[PDB]
């Protein structure tokens, strides 16, 4: 509880004034400052128990030491009337997902662009630290008025945190150890396990350019056959995007994640590596914010 | 865990096997003390994990866990003494592997102390003769000895997948997905036919390899086969030609092994209480 505040009332900062998302992770709320009105989301659980309150600490743990530009920003955490409070910096911009269904399009490729070099960027510092996200999809990229990205993580279970700090090293004595063993665990604990969010950033990239990821029409247990026994996903029409898009997804969707790149060598590749401007997806935010104000 | 009583008022230790032969003071029976010197409570939550799964397999080809003790500092894990030790010693004692018959009894025995795990939604991981005691009757007692804190939550239970599938890498969704359900069960059976190679000629396949050269080797390998197989029965052969399928999803349970004719006309220990007379009076000698 090195960075949880016992002793303030978060109440005394912040008026609840709504709720963040549809909640189908749980609730968070909108906050509002009370003195000058700058906005927050609010995780707030109820635990009761200082060892209930240990693991979902973990994930302010997390955020606490992911101080990069790219990831949502902890402003801090309380444990108040058994209840913990994490605040995080709110993100004016909303989420890319709910961007498109505001705009009933997907993102152009300038827009595209942006988001794959700042969510290289993220990704990048994420594994230096040996943190891993596992869940990239375009429901975790935040935005904010700028145009740049915020890369959250909501739907991780509290259970589950721990592994994104540290994976577990394999189970077993060698000369006895099954085949689906060796393969599925000798290699945890060491940057193959960062290549999993290289492909999810791949398929993330589809769904911005398609609104909706590959295999979409599949239920959610249909889809890990279809991923397992099909050729990794292209684009539907090519001729849309450039070749450089289209080879960029070639090399992240490989299906062997030995071969697949890091997300260092992907800030190289030319989709992304003369990307040094946000103003695409400045303008996106813009758009989705004037539709909004009609609202 | 019992945390009033002080175990050394009601264990004597007698020798080491930091495992302790233990003799209780009252009655004289003989017990392991497994003492864990502990440096906090919530080092002790993490080890009584341990007792925990003990707890609940009362099964009766499974060690038998007797009372456990926090006191001092030290968690005291009292598990019943198994005479016969374990298969690994008898082997090097009388410099042989075990005969088919004596295979078949542990085979057997192991195929149900493994159902009974596996219905409870434990995994063992660690399958190998030096985890198989034995007790004068011809039993076995299957112990899982070189289990850390850590890995003994996922002993008892799997985590469920992280992702969204639509999202999720073909090496997650390989090797994740399946997690928490019964497909974690079929390690333990891969396992347990290296370790019927393993008491049919002393040492598992690859056993000239060191141990990190043994995981590419399992990898790159056909499933190994008996060194010289005329010396064993049709079924033998069979039975582990059906249990080293590197496939865990075509590889079958121990329920399903439970049927197979290597093991399932086996209504006696006789040969193995014979190979534990035989390990002793040998071990005499030394
Ligand atoms: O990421 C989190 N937690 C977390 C918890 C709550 C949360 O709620 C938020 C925060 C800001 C928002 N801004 C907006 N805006 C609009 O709705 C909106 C509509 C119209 C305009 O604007 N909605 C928000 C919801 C956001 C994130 N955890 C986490 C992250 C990582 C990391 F580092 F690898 F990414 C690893 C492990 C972790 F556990
Ligand atoms: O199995 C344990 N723990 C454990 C801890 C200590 C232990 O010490 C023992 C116990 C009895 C002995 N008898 C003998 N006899 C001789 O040396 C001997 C020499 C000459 C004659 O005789 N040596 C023993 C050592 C045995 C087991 N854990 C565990 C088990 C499972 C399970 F269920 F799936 F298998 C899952 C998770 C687990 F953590």
């Amino acid at each position: 509880y090195e960075h949880v505040r016992r002793d303030l009332d978060p109440n005394e900062v912040w008026e609840i004034v709504g709720e963040l998302g549809d909640g189908a992770f749980g609730k968070v709320y909108k906050a509002k400052n009370k003195e000058t009105g700058a906005l927050a989301a609010a995780k707030v659980i109820e635990t009761k128990s200082e060892e209930e309150l240990e693991d979902y600490i973990v994930e302010i743990e997390i955020l606490a030491t992911c101080d990069h530009p790219y990831i949502v920003k902890l402003l801090g955490a309380y444990y108040h009337d058994g209840k913990l409070w994490i605040m995080i910096e709110f993100c004016p911009g909303g989420a890319v997902d709910a961007i498109m269904l505001e705009l009933d399009r997907g993102l152009t490729e300038p827009q595209i662009q942006v988001v794959c070099r700042q969510m290289l960027e993220a990704l990048n510092f994420l594994h230096s630290k040996r943190i891993i996200h596992r869940d990239l999809k375009a429901g975790n990229v935040l935005m904010t008025l700028e145009g740049d990205i915020r890369l959250a993580d909501f739907g991780v279970s509290a259970k589950n945190l721990k592994t994104l700090q540290k994976r577990d090293s394999f189970i077993g004595t060698p000369y006895w150890m099954a085949p689906e063993v060796v393969m599925c665990e000798t290699m945890k604990d060491t940057p193959y396990d960062y290549k999993a969010d290289i492909w999810s950033l791949g398929i993330t990239l589809i769904e911005m350019a398609q609104i909706e990821p590959p295999h979409h029409e599949l239920n959610p247990m249909r889809v890990l056959l279809a991923i397992a026994a099909s050729d990794p996903p292209t684009l539907l029409t090519p001729s849309k995007w450039s070749v450089e898009f289209r080879d960029f997804l070639a090399i992240a969707l490989d299906k062997n994640p030995e071969t697949r790149p890091s997300a260092a060598q992907l800030l190289e590749h030319p989709f992304v590596s003369s990307i040094t401007s946000n103003k695409a997806l400045r303008e996106l935010v813009a758009e989705a914010k004037a539709e909004v104000m009609e609202e």
